């Protein structure tokens, strides 16, 4: 297929890169995979760094669109991933301290 790099945000914060392109082919939809190995060859970045959020097609336009995530570091990745892992949904503890003698 053919891919088209439309932009390139960085994020230093997340230690990912926010990467957008355009997917375009004549025939069967390309694999994810095959975009991933396509943008890892073309950003020469490593894949298992690189990560797609979601590929959207569109119809009968063959053309499909897809969020690619482009990190330096898989420590960062799990960790990054590792933020949504610690969430709450009710009240906290309390709060008391105190001694004596």
């Amino acid at each position: 297929m053919d891919i088209k790099i439309i932009k390139d945000k960085k994020n230093p914060l997340l230690n990912r890169r926010e990467l957008d392109f355009i997917v375009k082919y004549e025939g069967s939809t390309p694999s994810r995979n095959d975009v991933r190995n396509k943008l890892a060859a073309m950003l020469n970045a490593p894949l298992e760094l690189l990560v797609i959020q979601r590929i959207k097609t569109e119809y009968g336009m063959q053309e499909s669109k897809g969020y690619a995530k482009l990190y330096e570091d898989a420590d960062r990745m799990k960790q990054v991933e590792q933020e949504y892992v610690l969430k709450r949904n009710a009240v906290p503890g309390s709060e008391t301290e105190g001694e004596e003698a």
